[PDB]
DNA sequence: AAAGAT
DNA sequence: AAAGAT
DNA sequence: ATCTT
DNA sequence: ATCTTT
């Protein structure tokens, strides 16, 4: 399918290519930085000729937002499903040595999913899946050598500001945990767990519309959590009692 | 100076050299996005190599963070002065058309200027000037962007995702205005005007001192800055007042 | 402009 | 975590 | 768009 | 870090 077509893709274009320097048309490059900003720009610029391939193989267009402002990164659709989009976006952490638990920030809890239309490509009602490309990489610290620009003669010489990156795709439901991940840009939280966790699907939600619902009806604060729910236990509870 | 010597390299770097993609080690180049988000990112990997040389040609060590959410990006300081800092931050905007009025957000209004050691690399009493280096972009209309690779013979095909791109570095006090540069993430908004003024420095402040009361004591919302001062001629009525 | 999206 | 930093 | 104690 | 929308 487009899926496992993507993820092998992306799986073999991560173990092949290792993003090392922004380069000039005139030749020159300069070496990256070891953070998030640097690296999620990065992994994202990485990965849209792969997701453009494949959609391609399998006879789907491919849109990225047309403002800035706009969910997702990535609406794949045949011509014949309009109401069948899928909807990808990239996400990017890191940790600081290998296996250690890790999250992401999964977008917003109060646009498209509490507004069919808000701050996204197309009516939410019109996507039938929404998958992460979830990257992790290990960091590390900045040499000297990275302080300098290079040419192409050099380029197995840059220092690379990361070790280990690994690559997953899944569903945005199916990662989701029960806490934000942002608090003055209310985030939805993912699950916080290994890598594998996410590439199995080991997430808290039994299903989508339980990941819905639940950040639906999440309120903002602990003050406004206290007295409704503030994780899955809790929102269980008052389901049960009628929702309130 | 180091200060003109650093404004001189950043224009000549500027015009010299057009980024055009991110390199792997293996050779292989994958284009740019022309959205702000990929082009802060990119600007700022491009000043880089740029300041330390001119800071080293006047004996600054230079640290950049290691916390991911400290101001500011670049430190400069001799180590025979420690408490003489200099703190250089890299901000991005964009045009539509060459010559419109263009706006910065220049960071929190309530971080560092009222707590002296949060969310910054060294303690904001140890800085003694804060440089904006701002890049202005045309937005080049291809969002329709690039989505195919290329190798290192192919660099002259690489769509650049910008149109123009102009340089200034200026005191972060003299480009500031009254009016905040974003809501929930409480940014300092710059003066809203064309890129020479900022050039040139014509601002709205009388003076540093000016610039960073009205920043400590500008409140959050609208309702309470109601009853205070929403703008530069009201902080001077607040300040006339009392400070009440 | 102010507030809240990315 | 929550809340508020970049 | 993600990070921080 | 910055955008777009009231
Ligand atoms: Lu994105
Ligand atoms: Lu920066
Ligand atoms: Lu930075
Ligand atoms: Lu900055
Ligand atoms: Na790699
Ligand atoms: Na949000
Ligand atoms: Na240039
Ligand atoms: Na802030």
């Amino acid at each position: 399918s487009l899926r496992s077509d993507l993820i092998n893709a992306l799986y073999d274009e991560n173990q092949k290519y290792d993003v090392c320097g922004i380069i000039s048309a005139e030749g020159k490059i300069y070496p990256l930085g070891s953070d998030t900003k640097v690296l999620s720009t990065i992994f994202e610029l990485f990965s849209r000729p792969i997701i453009n391939k494949i959609a391609e193989k399998h006879g789907y267009i491919v849109e990225e937002p047309k403002q800035q402002n706009h969910y997702p990164d990535f609406t794949l659709y045949k011509p014949s499903e309009p109401n069948k989009k899928i909807a990808i976006d990239i996400k990017t952490t890191y940790t600081n040595k290998e296996n250690e638990k890790i999250k992401f920030t999964l977008g917003g809890y109060t646009s498209f999913i509490r507004n069919n239309t808000k701050n996204i490509v197309y009516p939410f009602d019109q996507y039938i899946a929404h998958w992460i490309i979830g990257y992790v990489y290990t960091r590390v610290a900045t040499r000297k050598s990275s302080l300098k620009t290079y040419n192409i003669n050099e380029l197995n010489e840059i220092p690379k500001p990361y070790k280990g990156v690994k690559v997953f795709l899944q569903d945005k439901w199916v990662i989701a945990g029960d806490l934000a991940g942002s608090g003055n840009t209310t985030n939805i939280g993912s699950i916080h767990a290994h890598y594998k966790d996410f590439v199995e699907g080991k997430g808290i939600f039994d299903s989508e519309d339980e990941f819905l619902d639940y950040w639906r009806n999440y309120e903002r604060t602990s003050q406004l959590r206290n007295d409704k729910y503030n994780n899955i236990s809790e929102y269980r509870n008052w389901i049960y009692r009628g929702r309130k």
